[PDB]
């Protein structure tokens, strides 16, 4: 876990909850990626909960991890902010 990664890592997009922000992240499991995250969007605090951009399901297993195709577009949300859909306009 300190050090290397358990084979090839699969792509993956990224948004604020502003649904504004786009960050593609790249990790073989969820876990790793969770921990990239952070990392890219350089959050303040580290608690914070990882779901889908589609419907806002959390992500809190690596076997739904693994099933999830590439460039998957997720929402990540501080202690204190829920998901939510794509705004019908932006102004």
């Amino acid at each position: 876990g300190s050090s290397g990664s358990s084979g090839p890592a699969r792509p993956f997009r990224v948004s604020n909850h502003d649904r504004s922000s786009r960050r593609g992240v790249m990790a073989s499991s969820l876990q790793e990626l969770i921990s990239k995250t952070l990392d890219a969007l350089v959050i303040a605090t580290g608690l914070v909960t990882l779901v889908l951009e589609e419907d806002g399901t959390v992500v809190d297993t690596e076997e739904f991890f693994q099933t999830l195709g590439d460039n998957t577009h997720f929402m990540i949300l501080e202690k204190g902010q829920k998901w939510m859909p794509s705004g019908p306009s932006s102004g």
